[PDB]
């Protein structure tokens, strides 16, 4: 037979700490309580760029606690935004894990980024246009290189078993967790910090996705705009986030007295090869990513109690994912779409949702999918709504799909 | 025991086709003949930005055959540069492989990019500053997303078993081949297109690396400037490239009548966690990447006949790598530093050098390291020089290290 987590072919891998900053709270346990209480992080945008351009979209979720409120002058001048978010989250996670002293040579970092947080290249041109080539900083390269956020975290925490940055648009944060899991089960590492970071809401990304008709313009009722799987959905809403988790073999956790929050059992990565931005309507390759996570985990579809949907609230996106969940045989699972409350954070969002999937398993509860008022016949899923659903969730799949047709599914189990 | 290629724990993986565009030729076999003849791709830069800024560096290797000489109006307007290079190379590789019809569901793409080729973000701002948010294109997102080049190639060739983009600066093209190998040996794919692409030589990258004292300024004798491992080296020279290879299981190659060019036996990925730009002087983690490739391959250091060095010609870089090669027990291997002739192409260069390592094994010959005239006591390596060395090369390691401390070693064997 082929190796699986269930059959002992791969070592057992557990999640031992989590951290996230969101539009609801800088504290992940407070985000979680807020989600359960039906809170939304989506408000009217007060940024002057909205009025300057009279943007069609006037809603979104900025971080409750801005990263830079924690950043001094040196960091503001010598790191990109996503590097600063990485430093902040990396330090928070390590403290939450009990500041353990690990073997650097068995410790990896895998952190995805999304669509930019891309400010530092332009600033270098400007320096040079005015002052000449000797006015670019000898610090420019480390601030501009797209591996920069993972590099900062690796250097901060002392990771010598690989520092990787996968890029797959909206799935980058989940894909990072996937590669971290691989690095451990293949024997290259015993412990990994993994997840995703992303820049803040800015005018150009809004314009670019708005022009594709991908975004909600329900500006009158910001908290009601994001409606994944609802009949009356009209696109996604941006909500800022960054999220990291600590994963390690069960024996490594045991040896240092860390209590696991959940198990990371398997990961599946596939691709649509269909269209540069739109998902394949049939959901077949996305479904297969789910199936692959189950194969590696040693689970059957019948074992899956819960799916944390990618669920962006676009008309075609949600329809494609409903088909995918059917293809994977998981359409009896209880479904949550967190973007209903937290919005879409592109490179970070899969990581944030992996953390939420962990908390769902730990606590035996799924928050309500906000704004889910009218089921859609083409969807036909069991979507949690109204109030939290307490349940015996034993296994879950977190989905994260990205523009380009990148499909990542992570299988988690209760510990 | 742990699985290895030698012990049958991993399936046999072979390289069945190669393509590259370089400063010497658009045809990889002509590049190779040129290298053997002692040709350099490095010349005086004629770009007006050199004189505009009176840049300290006035040398480099532009592609012999520019990508865009093959590109029509639609591609020029609707793809980024690295996407156009990807499309070009992807089509060339597929034709070289005999245009095979493969199962899309077992076919992956992994393509790295480096430090930018970053033109398309600025062009979107400009459209919006003048014409407003409705003047950004609905095509902006697909041209700007950093997964774009791998996405184009995946869509072009029909890869449905994953489309991935690793970013690790100068090691990204080798790291791509590493992840492709993993995707196959873990059973997610049977065939993969893999490698790296990079943008052309531009003013800002030259200014940024020049200000770090990383670059040669021997402008009087462009072909003599790049001197890896030489006593009188004074930094790297940029030389443009893109390179892709086709890898597949040996049984998949056999079934379709493809003749392998070499075997890809193992890959090691580690990190220095030392400094944001400089390598660790001791070479220990870089050495360990080499050792890890050997472990996975099932080889000992004594088996390694040849090392295709990262060899950038910086004072501290070459010194660190000599230490790494010692740490890995590989200091009796015949060493080639191709950057001596082809210069440094950042995200693409590891892929190009993996192709060269394949040709060295196929043909039993290593080209001369150009400009190697005075051995350096701190290096103490067996560097091939003067004229090509014909030899019985059975196994080789290609090294590629990247700013951030990212170390990738790939182990190849003669077929
Ligand atoms: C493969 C998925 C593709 C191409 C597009 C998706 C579904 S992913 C995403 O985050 C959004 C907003 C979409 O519309
Ligand atoms: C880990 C390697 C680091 C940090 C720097 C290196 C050696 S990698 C590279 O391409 C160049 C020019 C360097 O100087
Ligand atoms: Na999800
Ligand atoms: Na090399």
């Amino acid at each position: 037979s082929q190796p699986s987590t269930a059959n002992g072919g791969f070592p057992s891998v557990v999640v031992t700490a989590v951290t996230a900053t969101t539009s609801i709270s800088p504290d992940i346990e407070s985000t979680w309580k807020g989600l359960l209480a039906g809170e939304s992080g989506i408000h009217a945008l007060e940024d002057e760029f909205v009025t300057k351009w009279d943007l069609a979209v006037k809603i979104g979720g900025h971080l409750k606690d801005p990263v830079d409120s924690h950043m001094g002058r040196l960091d503001m001048r010598r790191m990109s935004y996503v590097q600063r978010m990485g430093k902040l989250l990396g330090g928070q996670l390590w403290e939450s894990a009990g500041s353990p002293e690990v073997d650097p040579d068995r410790f990896a970092v895998v952190v995805g980024t999304g669509l930019g947080g891309a400010e530092r290249i332009v600033e270098s041109y400007d320096l040079m246009n005015a002052g000449g080539p000797r006015k670019v900083s000898p610090l420019a390269v480390q601030m501009i290189m797209p591996n920069g956020a993972a590099a900062v975290i690796g250097l901060q925490l002392g990771a010598r078993a690989g520092v990787m940055t996968p890029v797959s648009a909206c799935s980058s944060g989940s894909e990072a967790i996937a590669h971290a899991w691989r690095q451990i089960v293949m024997g290259d590492a015993d412990v990994a910090v993994c997840g995703g970071v992303e820049g803040p809401i800015e005018a150009l990304p809004i314009a670019a996705f708005s022009m594709m008709r991908a975004m909600s313009t329900r500006n009158d009722e910001p908290e009601r705009a994001s409606r994944p799987f609802d009949k009356d959905r009209d696109g996604f809403v941006f909500g800022e986030a960054g999220a990291l988790m600590l994963i390690e073999t069960e024996e490594h956790a045991k040896a240092r007295g860390a209590k696991p929050l959940a198990r990371l059992l398997g990961a599946g990565i596939t691709s649509d090869a269909f269209h540069m931005v739109a998902p394949a309507a049939d959901g077949v390759r996305a479904g297969r990513a789910m199936t692959r996570s189950l194969e590696l985990a040693g689970l059957s579809p019948a074992d899956i109690d819960h799916v944390n949907a990618h669920g962006t609230a676009t008309p075609i996106g949600d329809a494609a994912e409903a088909n995918a969940i059917r293809v994977a045989g998981c359409d009896q699972a209880a479904v949550y779409a967190p973007k209903s409350a937290l919005g879409h954070s592109i490179g970070a969002v899969g990581a944030l949702e992996s953390v939420l999937t962990v908390l769902t398993l730990r606590d035996g509860v799924i928050p309500p999918t906000l704004n889910y008022e009218t089921p859609d016949p083409e969807i036909d899923l069991d979507v949690v709504a109204g109030e939290p659903r307490y349940g015996d969730y034993r296994y879950a799949v977190n989905n994260s799909f990205g523009f380009g047709g990148h499909n990542v599914a992570l299988a988690f189990g209760r510990y």
